[PDB]
């Protein structure tokens, strides 16, 4: 269940990481807006810019942190005010974690893993919920 697709997840991290926020950005084109120098790049090109795969790493490790921290798909409330208070980071929106969600919990579905697929849909939700607790916009 959950807590084996975040063992999952973390033995090939990077191309997780990687193929989940790609899976994202084309689902949601406007979220590309957000980082430096991602519009009007390819699947590829992105790939090839250090600061794509060094920072889509890095969410995507905080993210399995909090998962692995979490109760029955509820993340600590205190995880949640550590994130809305993250240096930089300040202009971060609960919407567009709502969208990063659906796109993972679509790429789980279409995998032909035994990912826990509802679980991640209801960890998105309750930290979506647990950030606007939090006070993200
Ligand atoms: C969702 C999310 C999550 C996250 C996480 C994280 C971690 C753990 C770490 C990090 C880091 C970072 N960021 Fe991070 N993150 C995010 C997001 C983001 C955004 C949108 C931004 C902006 C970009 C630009 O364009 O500037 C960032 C941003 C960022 C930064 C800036 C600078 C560079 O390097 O590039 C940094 C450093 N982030 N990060
Ligand atoms: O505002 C946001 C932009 C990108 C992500 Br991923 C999450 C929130």
């Amino acid at each position: 269940g959950f807590k084996q697709d975040i063992a999952t997840l973390r033995g090939d991290l990077r191309t997780y990481a990687q193929d989940i926020f790609l899976a994202f950005l084309n689902k949601y084109p406007d979220e590309k807006r957000n980082f430096k120098n991602y519009v009007g790049k390819s699947d590829q090109e992105l790939k090839s810019m250090a600061k794509f795969g060094d920072h889509t790493e890095k969410v995507f490790n905080l993210m399995m942190e909090v998962a692995d921290r979490a109760t029955d798909c509820v993340p600590l409330a205190s995880d949640a005010s550590t994130l809305v208070q993250m240096k930089q980071h300040s202009g971060l929106t609960t919407g567009n974690f709502e969208k990063l969600f659906v796109a993972l919990v679509e790429y789980m579905r279409a995998s032909g893993q035994s990912f826990d697929s509802q679980s991640w849909d209801r960890f998105g939700k309750n930290l979506v919920s647990a950030l606007s607790s939090a006070g993200m916009k």
